[PDB]
């Protein structure tokens, strides 16, 4: 009964209907997103009126369009004809993965390219990669994606070991023409392989590692009712999925005693971006908005019970749209469980005498996806101490060139020949924020270095200030590692029991944000990677940090746009954005498949309970 | 039979003879600290001498001793008076501990501010403090402790709750005076209780826990040999434990498949000073040297199955020596297991078909410690990959004040009338590094950005810059978060299969320094802390950041005075000294005792590997 329950085969096979009896979903029509829509502000109603929002892709060069649709009235709410040139392309296609490759073997240009390589059409793999804009005015308004090229010695052979240097192409997949190709000269194809399940490569498998089992015999310690909906030591919330964002948390709330106290109304990453940094103009176009491009939530890999989630594991299995309307499951796409985590608290009184440990644990959410080369875990923790934290997990295998004779200043040697191009992994946390209700405000916290002298004579103290952030056009804000740099997100209008406003702190990694030139094609159309931290106004409309439709966007859209209203946020309805990535300079470990690196960010309570709130968990 | 054996308590009762042999242990006598020397450079020669240095404090007024022993021998290698006014006084003893109470009890002064505040005198407990180096002429050459109050309301009542503020008094331990009674005024003495175990403010104790069962049904997968030598998953290390330091790791190498690969000679936490930021002259002196002044080891825990150590836990038991000499076993104080650490790599290839994952662990080396309020587990982590990483846990209580009518810029408000001085806790990490043999070279890395222009046309190429620290007077260096700092330790003598010298990359948190004015008494007397990274020359004596004697040393000594030699430090035996630390505003929920807070720092491989080092890693 819940209006934050995960979508139904039934829903998405009533809007099937709802489209194709509106005469929308003709055989030329592919959707290309289909999502169900939050409840509006003001939900005290109980009229739940389940809407969907569907974006439709045209395969014969008609206009694309966004529509809404009531499941539960059974009615179309609106339809809008999209102007691609204007506000952005459809995000791209899964069937228009293999459309790159077969449009290019029929190719002159490209067949007289490989031929010259000594290369088989038949065994080159093309990468179906996003174009974003840049030079090409014939682009603007099309719907383009570029092909680099991969050899396959045999069917089960890892491409990536073989790029193919020197070679792009440009493809109008609704057209189906190939606009350009590029040859700027011959590189070796890489001849080594990268085959990290043939025992030639691995050696030996070990022979040392003795089982860890970890098991609950009670069960464990959460509940899930009405399907997605997660009670545990004293937390509260509901686990949605969305095709785009991947998994999304509602309603995190805390029960402090006999109240039910809201910490954030929504949780979710809203984008992410691969931008690469080698000027080659092979690849000097390439930035990939894994979420707003591909859409993440659609590639969540079916997770496997002792390998990628181990313990006492509850599964989701969230339902999605195919391209056609299909309802289709993700079995086993989201692992739900509880960890020991260390020691919580410890001390050992050298007067009262008292010895004293608690163990911590923490709540687990999560999925993995995989998109091309490129694997990515999504952690979402939940700490007995009211700490929140997001981890995301990088794996896969490195995106890779050749490797130039006589070096490279923007790409790394792996193996004879073989390169890997720089590049950073930069996302976006979209926290609507909902402190003890939604008057919300944020501080900026610095260290404050003292001077030695009067009121100070030993020289030793130190301070902090905090800064209202009160208008969005000052809240674009940039980390300081040096001055100990937070975010305090408060509730001016709740305090705790010492009369200060309750609050959490949000702790950053302060990784390098984004390293392209400000006056680079990516820095316009991904503004937010700039800065660490945007504070916005919240509005319905207002979902992602570059807009609704990123796919060849000609940039500025997202929160450049949103912020430039100027709204007051000083103890209103707001919304907090979060860059933080990873700069990755590949190394000889990362190949033939990487072992995972991390980065993330983490919520700490700030005053907002009266006193530690896990003094009553039990000594084990 | 090896040189790096922990002491038995048979060669402490050795060394107990010798000393008492000679002349050096009357009953006027006290160990301040004893430990085992490690082997000097050139090891090969099997020609075992095990050495133990010792510390002899003397109560009656006698110059205290340094005294070098061999217990192989049974002999006095050396014994050097020590004069301390110059070269600093000796660690606290334990048996100090109650003496500044004791001292203080009879003293009309301070019975005359008690009274004043009617306070029972039986129920008035106070810390034994170190008391640095400030303005009393007095103290110079005295063995000072300083001391602060907390009423005791019963037995079982934590004091913490109950500071006495506007009072401070001095004691020379030695010739048992009392030098100074400072009161600048009465403060209420906060009348709320701080006892976590007490029903009445814990509330009933949560009944949803539910067990977490973690066992190695097949044992587990390290090895223990001599006592205290370490194999698992390519890993060889030997396990020492010092009484100054705590645990200490020795011989780091990694078995890369017919050689035995060393990377770290000897990993230590070197020092711990935590400075308190409250400008008030009750506590503006204090800066705690848990490490130097009070000797972390000895303070160690017993870990209890279960609580604080959970899984197939192997323990160790280091033998330490009691002031008069005697062996005294640390029963159960490290706790050694492994422990699953989620997906190490993982890919679903789409060209290839082929599906990929696996797991990955650590290996956990742990202790924890008790100094008076604080309490602190020190983590090692070896990991599957190649990446060691230290962790620091701090909780325990936090240190009290009064909190002043109308509020403090330097204080914490914890609960009413009740304040938390603002502090620091920073670390010193002490790295002999041994990458692939002992001639080893630092560089720092940044990140370069780049501009728009010819050869970077559409503004995306970013690139690194690595520059060599040659001398030690260029090696003191600073963090720089916004650039993506770090520093890799590579043998430019050996290479990887790409002739690449093999390295190592330290990962900094970039956590704030020092806070202190550079002209403080605390700058001075902790200079490691004003900076990031330190690399020296390696030197038998060179142990210490702080030097050897920290307790009331005047300032300077230790790595200020070592990088004034300003040896080279390329492509030789070196040593990487990494400061971090935790600044502490504390909260509401650190009262009334503290969450666990982490901070520490890693190292990942960087080209040491010829490709991943975990390909032959099973599939669970
Ligand atoms: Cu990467
Ligand atoms: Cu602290
Ligand atoms: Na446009
Ligand atoms: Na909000
Ligand atoms: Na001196
Ligand atoms: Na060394």
């Amino acid at each position: 009964a819940s209006p934050f329950r995960l979508a139904s085969a039934g829903e998405i096979s009533e809007v099937q209907g709802i489209l194709r009896t509106a005469g929308l979903l003709g055989p030329e029509k592919r959707i290309a997103y289909l999502g169900v829509l939050d409840p509006a502000r003001g939900a005290g109603s109980e009229a739940e009126d389940r809407r969907f929002r569907v974006f439709i892709h045209d395969v014969s060069g008609a206009r694309p369009q966004e529509v809404t649709v009531s499941v539960t009235n059974g009615t179309v709410i609106s339809a809008v004809e999209l102007d691609t040139a204007a506000t952005g392309e459809l995000p791209v296609l899964e069937e228009e993965f293999e459309v790159v490759e077969q449009l290019l073997a029929t190719d002159e240009r490209w067949l007289k390219a490989l031929a010259a390589r000594n290369l088989d059409v038949s065994k080159v793999r093309v990468a179906p990669l996003s174009a974003g804009v840049f030079e090409y005015a014939e682009e603007r308004g099309r719907r383009i994606l570029r092909g680099l090229a991969f050899v396959q010695d045999f069917p089960e052979d890892s491409a990536w070991a073989h790029p193919v240097d020197g070679l792009v192409a440009y493809v109008d997949v609704v057209s189906k023409e190939v606009t350009r190709v590029i040859d700027t000269g011959v590189f070796p194809v890489p001849a080594e392989h990268g085959n990290y399940t043939d025992p030639e490569l691995t050696g030996p498998l070990r022979t040392t590692q003795k089982p860890i089992s970890i098991t609950q015999p009670e069960g464990p310690s959460f509940t899930v009712t009405g399907g997605n909906h997660i009670e545990w030591e004293k937390w509260s919330l509901d686990v949605g999925f969305d095709v785009r964002e991947g998994v999304v948390l509602h309603n995190i709330a805390f029960r402090d005693g006999d109240r039910l106290r809201p910490i954030i109304n929504r949780a979710s990453i809203a984008e992410m971006v691969v931008p690469y940094g080698d000027p080659s103009p092979i690849r000097s176009w390439q930035n990939y908005f894994d979420t707003g491009e591909y859409l993440v939530g659609q590639y969540a890999n079916s997770l496997e019970l002792g390998c990628d989630c181990l313990g006492d594991i509850t599964y989701l299995s969230p339902v999605i749209s195919d391209a056609f309307g299909n309802p289709r499951e993700i079995r086993n796409g989201i692992c739900m469980h509880e960890e020991d985590w260390g020691i919580l608290a410890k001390h050992s009184d050298l007067w009262s005498g008292i010895n004293y440990t608690r163990r911590n644990r923490r709540m687990v959410i999560s999925f993995f996806t995989t998109i091309g080369n490129y694997d990515y875990g999504f952690y979402w923790y939940l700490y007995l101490d009211g700490t929140i934290e997001f981890e995301a997990k990088a794996t896969g295998v490195v995106f890779t060139s050749a490797f130039p004779e006589g070096g490279s200043d923007n790409i790394s040697q792996l193996a004879p020949g073989l390169g890997a191009p720089f590049h950073q992994h930069i996302f976006s946390a979209r926290l609507d924020m909902a402190i003890d209700g939604f008057t919300n405000r944020v501080e900026e916290e610095d260290v404050v270095r003292q001077t030695m002298g009067p009121g100070n004579e030993r020289g030793n103290a130190f301070s902090r200030k905090r800064t209202v952030l009160t208008r969005e056009s000052e809240a674009v804000r940039e980390a300081d590692a040096r001055t100990g740099r937070t975010w305090i997100i408060s509730n001016p209008e709740s305090k705790n029991r010492l009369n200060e406003p309750v609050g959490y702190k949000l702790h950053a990694h302060n990784q390098p944000t984004l390293l392209a030139d400000p006056g680079s094609s990516i820095a316009r159309r991904a503004a937010f990677a700039t800065k660490d931290l945007w504070v916005t106004r919240y509005a319905d409309d207002e979902r992602y940090p570059t807009g609704d439709f990123v796919n060849q966007h000609s940039g500025g859209a997202g929160l450049p746009s949103y912020i430039a209203q100027d709204r007051d946020i000083d103890g209103q309805d707001i919304v907090v954005w979060h860059t933080f990535g990873l700069t990755h300079f590949p190394r000889v470990e990362d190949w033939p498949i990487m072992p995972v690196d991390t980065v993330g960010f983490k919520l700490r309570p700030e005053g907002f309970f009266d006193r530690s709130p896990v003094l009553d968990v039990p000594a084990n």
